[PDB]
């Protein structure tokens, strides 16, 4: 083999073969088979004209079970880095056409190398999952592989943003790396499912055979389990959303979130946000409409939109700077916080704090969801997570009480003693040690029965308590709230608060970590 | 286990894992209540931890649960296995099921093969020696030595120091 011009030609042939991921039948079975190929997903995700793929030809070293038979350059996963809206982002994309996107030892080591490079230079990692699980043929070595990926996920946790696009049939080990990341974007009709244990070990423990698509699918994890943060109906929408999610996040924990507008129409508001809240204190309203008039162009990327809807969590921008919002939702469970809600908010809060994203709390909550069901499932420890998340956080934190704020939930939404930097309240704010009714009863236990009607006093007591305490001015007089303000001022007020808090630095006791309730 | 792990690590208490687990409890109830994110907490807790960590597999450790009890790639410092240890990518049956299709309904043999190949696989894989030959376990040991081994291991690891990436904190699943 002497010619060089001939060698460059053979290189082209080899790479052309490697790109097919084994199966010019399979990949060609790409543009009308339901899903896109690993490479096609990567083409959509990256600007593409400046980057590199690593370990392109790396193959499995296992021999057992005919693994010596096949080659498959890359061993089932494409790893490397690129540009997304001009920012460096690492990524891997498993190729289902190669042994069911099975996780081989080499396949795992490519994902790990990717994570190592990303960690070294402070770049986000996007995992486009499309794997059925462990590569059975490689035995315990496949489990070692998973273990190595997981360890990287934990090392990268809170250091670099980790986003996973669940675009395949994940089972067993395949579900845990995504769980360790910060956000899971899953397709409903273009990607399909994820579960620890398959229907097989249980289908002889009941009796219903669930064909294929979305069994323990997206709908289940996005509305019931809370494992999925965003559910989309397409792979194109899955990648588009990834880009949009990346745009609100910094590249690492050493950088401030991106300012992509940096425009400051913060000057002022005049879109009567006060009309949103009903004159009647018992009537609901869409809290999202309030965040719309507060944030730039009304934009808001909601996280966990279809899970634990009693609280709202998501990203937006104020004066061009990204903010994280945690707001009670009056349209679901009367705005009461839940076990799911508490979990939803707690993780969003810690994530925001880890990546230096200011936190804005919009409050209207009567308390927690009552019930032996909640207590039995441990609302006591799940609810404590929010208290921990806020207290732990050092990012700028501002609370705006729009309406109700009672008892423990009042505290969980972030108050001064818990570490709130600034607390504001609308004239409609109502802070109370507990629900007025609940407070009046105990506060007059013996009376209420020594008058002229066991129901009379619950007015001269319930309505009077609200007039003398169900207001923002009692807490304001005690210095618990910094100020009471006109609803239309909220944006200008948040703008000035964040601007001043911009260079906030606090203190924390040295520890390997804490022990938040799980 | 996750919270116990994190608490011990935070207060410098060595961690000893004693393994015998087939995997996770199946069913919609578990999946619906998010076993995926809860299960991940153990993986995080162990990987996170820097105190001395030693694993002793007494019997089985299959699939994901095998990893969650702490393996070397996840950060275990030392891994030992009793002669009875049985480490597998998944339950041997579930494994054999897959690894022997294309020959389970095509072979001129009815259905007694699933039990034979299930037994061969266990004899061929369900043994500490395969993992030990791959460097996955440091050694296979005589049950009665478990104490001596943990003692030596802890004595040596007592001055252990690892290295962690600077961060305000992490984002373990909740």
């Amino acid at each position: 083999k002497p010619p060089v011009e001939k060698l460059i030609e053979e290189l082209r042939q080899l790479k052309e073969k490697a790109y097919k991921g084994g199966g010019d039948e399979r990949i060609q079975f790409q543009h009308s088979k339901g899903k896109l190929t690993a490479r096609e997903r990567l083409a959509l995700l990256f600007d593409d004209g400046k980057f590199n793929e690593i370990m392109t030809f790396a193959t499995t070293r296992a021999t057992e079970f005919g693994l010596d038979k096949q080659r498959f350059y890359g061993d089932g996963v494409v790893t490397g880095w690129g540009k997304v809206d001009g920012r460096t982002v690492f990524a891997y994309a498993q190729d289902f056409t190669v042994l069911g996107g099975s996780l081989g030892e080499t396949h795992a080591n490519k994902i790990v190398r990717a994570y190592e490079l990303a960690l070294k230079v402070g770049a986000p990692v996007v995992g486009i999952n499309d794997s059925g699980g462990a590569r059975i043929q490689e035995g315990a070595l496949s489990l070692e592989g998973y273990g190595a990926v997981f360890k990287m996920n934990v090392m990268a946790s809170g250091v670099i943003p980790q986003i996973t696009i669940m675009a395949g049939p994940a089972a067993g080990g395949a579900v845990y790396s995504p769980a360790l990341t910060d956000f899971i974007i899953m397709i409903k009709g273009d990607a399909y499912y994820m579960f620890v244990t398959g229907p097989e070990i249980t289908k002889v423990v009941l009796g219903e055979e669930v064909s294929f698509q979305d069994l323990g699918g997206a709908v289940v994890h996005a509305t019931k389990s809370g494992v999925v943060h965003f559910m989309v109906d397409s792979e194109q929408e899955a990648i588009n959303l990834t880009k949009r999610l990346l745009s609100y996040l910094p590249s690492n924990n050493m950088e401030e979130p991106p300012y992509i507008d940096t425009g400051d129409p913060a000057d002022r508001d005049a879109t009567g946000v006060e009309q949103i809240v009903p004159n009647d204190a018992a009537k609901p309203y869409n809290m999202r409409e309030i965040i719309y008039k507060i944030v730039d162009n009304g934009e808001f990327l909601e996280v966990h939109k279809h899970w634990a809807q009693n609280i709202i969590v998501g990203f937006a921008r104020i004066a061009g700077n990204v903010v994280g919002i945690v707001a009670n939702n009056p349209e679901e469970f009367g705005g009461s916080i839940d076990i799911d809600a508490a979990d939803k908010a707690a993780r969003f809060i810690r994530f925001c704090d880890a990546f230096n994203i200011p936190l804005i709390s919009l409050v209207d909550t009567p308390g927690y969801v009552p019930g032996t069901d909640q207590e039995y499932k441990g609302i006591i420890r799940h609810g404590a997570k929010m208290l921990y998340a806020f207290a732990e956080a050092t990012v700028p934190k501002i609370t705006v009480i729009v309406r109700k704020s009672y008892g423990g939930a009042h505290i969980a939404m972030s108050i001064k003693s818990l570490g709130a930097d600034l607390v504001y309240a609308w004239p409609t704010a109502e802070i109370a040690v507990t629900g007025p009714e609940g407070a009046v009863r105990i506060l007059y236990r013996k009376e209420i029965q020594q008058a002229s009607n066991p129901d009379d006093v619950l007015k001269q007591r319930i309505a009077e308590y609200r007039k003398l305490f169900a207001n923002p001015y009692w807490a304001a007089e005690k210095g618990l709230v910094d100020d009471v303000i006109e609803p239309k001022d909220t944006r200008r007020v948040i703008v000035a608060g964040l601007e001043m808090l911009k260079t906030k630095r606090e203190y924390r006791y040295p520890k390997k970590h804490g022990n938040i309730p799980l």
